[PDB]
Order: C-alpha cells, then structure tokens, then sequence
C-alpha cells in the first residue's frame, strides 16, 4: 500500500526509525512505516533532514533505537 503525502511521515525499519517530510513526493514507504504524521516531537529538533526532494520539499531524520 501507499502513504498519505502532506509533510513529516513517521518511518520505521526493522532497524531504524526515520522522519521524512513533504506534501507532492510519495516514493519512500515501502518496507517500514512513515505514517500520516504533520509533525512530531522530534522531527523538529533537527537531524540530518535534507531540503530537496524528488518532488519539492524533503527530510531525512533518522536514529537508531533498540533496532
């Protein structure tokens, strides 16, 4: 299935969690979450969030948990 593009999506991996945001892009979930998520309480803090996307906005905030 596909996501809801708006802005910050809360991604998951088996592996890692990662913020990614944008509002027309699409193409980044597919194998762990990056749920309909405006913001959150992190995403904002600032990580290695990257500014151009494949459509107009991007991020990249990503950190690794019990993985």
């Amino acid at each position: 299935g596909s996501h809801t593009p708006d802005e910050s999506f809360l991604c998951y991996q088996p592996d890692q969690v990662c913020c990614f945001i944008c509002r027309g892009a699409a193409p980044l979930p597919s194998e762990g979450e990056c749920n309909p998520h405006p913001t959150a309480p992190w995403c904002r803090e600032g990580a290695v969030e990257w500014v151009p996307y494949s459509t107009g906005q991007c991020r990249t905030t990503c950190i690794p948990y019990v993985e």
